[PDB]
């Protein structure tokens, strides 16, 4: 596999969004793959809504601003055929009611969704050199929370309460990391991103390696 991947720096991955006072980051994580996957087999880059899963990919594990998960947002999407775009259907930070005729517009979609095999950064590696990866991760913790800068080393636990999305990974000073776009908007760590740290065995690092999924399309 290639030592560094920033699917950045291919026009891969839409600008740094904020999910605000709502426990979104699933539905943020869900796009940001689906955007990445888009750009990879389409060669253009859209923006897609957050919101409409929210309203609309409410599961019985899924419920909008009270957490969810991300194979629900792939569902979701394969199911209806497609998503629309974010500035049809603008992210609110609250749940409102599912929009039939949004619902209907679909910009994007995609064929099939994948697990990565559990705890297995390798398999992770593998993943991400392909496209950006849907990860959950434990980001409670004051030191995660007040990121700025630098690879994550911890402290963490390893409860996966908050998806992020994986859009690269790379070296620096012989420690290995993960590219990491998460949902606080640009404020938050290297304006938006974090670097965490990689190949640490088990489930990675604050639990990375444990619920990670992708979105797939057929064609290239």
């Amino acid at each position: 596999l290639p030592d560094y991947v920033d699917w950045r720096s291919s026009g891969a991955v839409v600008d740094i969004k904020d999910q605000g006072q709502c426990g979104s980051c699933w539905a943020f994580s869900t796009i940001a793959a689906v955007e990445g996957i888009n750009k990879i087999a389409t060669g253009d880059l859209i923006s897609l809504s957050e919101q409409e899963l929210v309203d609309c990919g409410r599961t019985q594990n899924t419920r909008g601003c009270d957490g969810g998960f991300m194979t629900d947002g792939f569902q979701f999407i394969i199911n209806n055929g497609g998503i629309n775009t974010e500035a049809n259907y603008p992210y609110t930070a609250e749940e409102g009611q599912c929009n039939l005729d949004l619902q209907q517009e679909k910009y994007v979609s995609i064929d099939t969704y994948e697990n990565v095999p559990y705890n297995n950064e390798w398999a992770l590696q593998t993943a991400v050199a392909y496209q950006p990866v849907s990860v959950a991760l434990e980001a409670a913790g004051y030191n995660f929370q007040h990121y700025s800068s630098g690879i994550f080393t911890g402290p963490c636990g390893t409860a996966v309460d908050h998806a992020v999305t994986i859009v690269g990974y790379g070296t620096e000073g012989g420690i290995d990391y993960w590219i990491v776009k998460n949902s606080w908007g640009t404020t938050w760590g290297e304006e938006g991103y974090m670097r965490i740290q990689r190949n640490v065995g088990g489930v990675g690092q604050c639990g990375i390696a444990k619920k990670a999924s992708y979105p797939v399309k057929y064609y290239n």
